[PDB]
């Protein structure tokens, strides 16, 4: 996989946000992963949904870098959002969001799974401390 520049215009909610990539902006949203929704009345607002919005906005907004990684597969959604795994300064977003029990591993769609097994690592681990979504 490879890694390039993107610039933050606006974080939505934990798991989507708006990126100007490659000269356009566009609406991306974070592969393998699923934090509670805050949006859609179907869902309506979930147990620690706004918690994962506030972690993702916060670790994005103070990162003097921004990357996006697509994996193997397709690269947007039936949306048109742009699936990556997004890094803060080095740090992966998918994977610390998951860390700190506030978003499951989901929508794991061969061949877009590359870090599977990090994230379910990591997943394991906030399931085994109790955090947040396992608490
Ligand atoms: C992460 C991701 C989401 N999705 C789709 C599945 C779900 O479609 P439906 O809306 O039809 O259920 C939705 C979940 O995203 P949200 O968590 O943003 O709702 O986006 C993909 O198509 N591919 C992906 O890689
Ligand atoms: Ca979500």
């Amino acid at each position: 996989l490879h890694k390039e520049p993107a610039t933050l215009i606006k974080a939505i909610d934990g798991d989507t946000c708006k990126l100007m990539y490659k000269g356009q902006p566009m609406t991306f949203r974070l592969l393998l992963v699923d934090t509670p929704e805050t949006k859609h009345p179907k869902k309506g607002v979930e147990k620690y949904g706004p918690e994962a919005s506030a972690f993702t906005k916060k670790m994005v907004e103070n990162a003097k870098k921004i990357e996006v990684e697509f994996d193997k597969g397709q690269r947007t959604d039936k949306y048109g959002r742009g699936l990556a795994y997004i890094y803060a300064d080095g740090k992966m977003v998918n994977e610390a969001l998951v860390r700190q029990g506030l978003a499951k591993v989901a929508y794991v769609y061969k061949p877009n799974n590359t870090h599977e097994q990090h994230l379910r690592k990591s997943e394991a681990q906030a399931k085994k401390e109790k955090l947040n979504i396992w608490s």
